[PDB]
């Protein structure tokens, strides 16, 4: 199974962090809620986000929207996001919808009927395209993706499929943060979960990813295409509670121990697929690692004892979108296939975490 | 690919469905509702549905709780449910959790993580299971999850997969039905356009339930890949264009609405003959030699209009009008539940073909060939 091409999209208004933080810190000063608003500024300084893409607007914080007016606008976004992405890649590509046998998609953005299932209005795709649309996964998506068209492709090496992964983070700004951030000042063991929130809106952006991947039979299936040659995921016991999305609007969960619950799961699973394909994590030429966040990032790190420069790609990443959930992989391999330099025959390593708590890792080899 | 097994699992609480119509009836009386009560009765009894399983209470119609607290119901009852049907499916079928190679979840219930994520921690089944959970296909979730599973097993001939379905519609009945019809049936005087919107909310209040399936599936070279058993032997799915808006499930300021437009039959016919046709022919096969059918019921005129699309015997899809009137419609669990009960049949002839048929939001419909 073969990887042939990736591309992005992104919403128009790009806002650099330092005018979030204000926006927030502007929230708080209105309603005159009672915390340091050093700990809104330091939190987003310290998460390493350069700017973000919000598809729904700031300009209303202090008076948002309806709920059914923000899912509104954010299925349309998640809609125009994804259309424009998987455009560009059957341009760039010359493949024509009609050739794509199978359409995956992941997001959190409520859709039933699914994204995939939408976008088959807008693309000329076949009547009979096969769909995946996958949920409950959240920053695991991408990879999670990325995996289970690998695994339909063992079994059509003649065909095409499409994945995507698009994410509006934003949706959060549009009440959920603001409700609940006043409630848990105003009654301040709360301090955690006003961090936590903190954190979330430090944290999270808007964007979409995709991929094209090929069967060996496929007439773009070509040497120095990176090529996936296994998969596999983990799921550590009993750590729901650290990582996920609550229906409340909603609260995105993020626990401080998820870090640390991480190491329960990355070994046994990257040691056991490299090992069961005959190589060594150091045999691995290039890493490709969601940055959930800066200490996921140097966990990673410190478990396979990896140089400092091996995982720039998840810091340049969350510098230059912040953490844009499933879609953040597709980016960071459309930085790779389009700007760097791959050697021949070297192993690649895909890595997400998400929601369960779980692990997912794609191996590549060029 | 085999399908080897199945099960089921419902709530304890069944009620007829004479006593959800007056449920409903109450609600409108004590609200003081100026619409015609006896639509309520017209289409509790037009669906053909006799009673109806709710995990989630019945009095939550005139004290309806929080939403996250109904959320967390509906969660906790998705789980429990699903959890009873697998273990009856691995104890039947004297399975081991740790053999079961893929783990593929489908269900309407917001759940991130995954529902089939959080069963890992209450079923022992090995950390690095395969999962498949997949939403936004409503009623055609069963059928569909069967097509996706048996692609899965094209590709692993050796291993055990279980797909899951799981729909709690008692849901609407927590706060989004009553505040939706409230504020439609007081606009009316207004806004005549808004009547079928009245109806359509009675509807759904009139045909959704809640319940849980799920199937065992391996691939050739598994052990329990016998020949008695139904082999998927191919699959296929259609979507109709520009037909999104007839059915769907909106989260809107009131919280969930199902969409079930009146156009939706006429619609189907659009994609099903094209569908079955293409499948029927690709495979050297004539619906007329079909040995059984096994159509999601997403309500009587659904039923009537596959009937008359496939000039069929109206006992051919008695299977399906049977199945509404014992559970109604339970989404994207009832082709399980109906698959569940054509296994407890009589042994299907050697070498009958069958066809499974499911139509969901998209508008999609998704069909699977079986041959036994
Ligand atoms: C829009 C919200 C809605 C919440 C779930 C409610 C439904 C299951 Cl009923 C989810 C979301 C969050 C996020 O951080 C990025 C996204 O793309 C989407």
């Amino acid at each position: 199974t073969y990887i042939v091409s990736t591309s992005t999209a992104f919403p128009e208004n790009y806002y650099p962090q330092t005018v979030l933080a204000a926006a927030l810190r502007r929230f708080f000063t209105v309603m005159e809620l009672d915390f340091d608003l050093e700990q809104i500024d330091r939190f987003f300084t310290n998460v390493k986000i350069d700017g973000r893409y919000f598809a729904l607007p700031l300009d209303s914080l202090l008076d948002p929207p309806t709920w059914g007016v923000s899912i509104s606008r954010g299925l349309e976004n998640s809609l125009n996001l994804a259309e424009t992405a998987i455009t560009k890649l059957l341009e760039k590509t010359n493949v024509q919808p009609q050739d794509i046998s199978l359409l995956a998609s992941v997001s959190m953005t409520p859709a039933i009927p699914s994204l995939d299932g939408r976008l088959m209005n807008r693309i000329p795709f076949s009547s009979t395209l096969k769909r995946l649309p996958m949920n409950g996964v959240g920053c695991m998506g991408g990879a999670f993706g990325i995996s289970r068209v690998a695994d339909y492709l063992k079994a059509h090496p003649k065909e095409a499929a499409i994945l995507f992964a698009v994410e509006i983070s934003s949706a959060l700004w549009q009440g959920s943060l603001q409700a609940n951030l006043t409630s848990l000042i105003r009654r301040l063991s709360l301090y955690s979960e006003i961090i936590m929130d903190i954190i979330t809106a430090a944290l999270f952006a808007d964007g979409c990813g995709a991929v094209l991947m090929v069967g060996k039979e496929h007439p773009l299936a070509k040497s120095g295409l990176p090529q996936v040659i296994d998969n596999r995921s983990f799921l550590v016991p009993n750590t729901v509670e650290l990582m996920g999305l609550d229906v409340v609007g909603f609260r995105n969960i993020l626990r401080p121990e998820v870090s640390d619950a991480l190491k329960q799961g990355l070994r046994p699973l990257i040691n056991g697929l490299l090992a069961d394909n005959n190589i060594e994590s150091e045999n691995l030429y290039r890493w490709i690692v969601h940055p959930g966040g800066p200490k996921v990032i140097d966990t990673v790190e410190a478990e396979f004892g990896l140089d400092s420069q091996t995982l720039q790609l998840s810091r340049d990443t969350l510098a230059e979108v912040g953490n844009i959930s499933s879609a953040t992989v597709l980016y960071m391999l459309d930085k790779v296939l389009s700007e760097e330099q791959s050697p021949p025959d070297s192993y690649g390593l895909i890595v997400a975490m998400g929601p369960g708590l779980a692990q997912e890792a794609i191996l590549l080899k060029w």
